[PDB]
């Protein structure tokens, strides 16, 4: 692909965090910690899923940015409307104002309603993430595979302003404490 000009620096947003999540000093990495991280509540905290926003908010243009997922068996990954839900269970779906991939049980799929499997030939290491707002389009990019496209949403109908969305995934099986990394431009 041809996107990475529109390369935005995004940094995460402690306030929208998960009580157990543990951000960098630099709001670039985000891991699951062991415990509750000894924050107060909140209203804008994610309660139910180790979920954080990024602080970057968009309404317009084209941006893209980039995710190291390393060593992780699970992760949600792409961009979320700012008034999503945070308390309680929810589906990750453009009708709840996500535009998401992941992955889950050794499949990566699409959080269309109902999800759409996607094809992988080599398991991704750092993601690509396109955002144009005026086109109503969100795409996923696989770096570690010469930037080949992994899922499109068209059609999309944002009806907010974006923020970067995270989920670093549970840890039940101990092989998922790995981080998600903001990659340098
Ligand atoms: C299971 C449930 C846990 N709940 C506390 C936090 C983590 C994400 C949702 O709320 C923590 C660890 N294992």
């Amino acid at each position: 692909h041809h996107h990475h000009h529109h390369m935005v620096h995004i940094t995460l947003d402690r306030n929208t965090a998960n009580s157990w999540l543990i951000i960098s000093k630099d709001r670039r990495q985000v891991r699951m910690g062991d415990t509750h991280q000894n924050v107060s509540d909140n209203k804008e905290r994610f309660s139910n899923y180790p979920m954080v926003l990024g602080a970057q908010r968009f309404s317009s243009g084209k941006m893209y940015w980039e995710v190291d997922v390393t060593q992780k068996e699970a992760w949600d990954l792409g961009v979320c409307r700012d008034s999503v839900q945070r308390k309680g269970q929810f589906s990750l779906s453009p009708e709840n104002g996500f535009w998401t991939i992941w992955l889950w049980q050794d499949s990566y799929e699409a959080g269309t309603s109902p999800q759409t499997t996607l094809h992988i030939q080599v398991p991704p290491c750092q993601i690509g993430i396109f955002v144009d707002y005026e086109a109503g389009v969100v795409s996923f990019y696989n770096i570690t595979d010469h930037g080949s496209l992994i899922y499109t949403f068209s059609e999309c109908v944002f009806a907010g302003p974006l923020r970067p969305f995270f989920n670093v995934g549970f840890n039940y099986s101990g092989g998922n404490a790995a981080p998600l990394k903001l990659c340098p431009l």
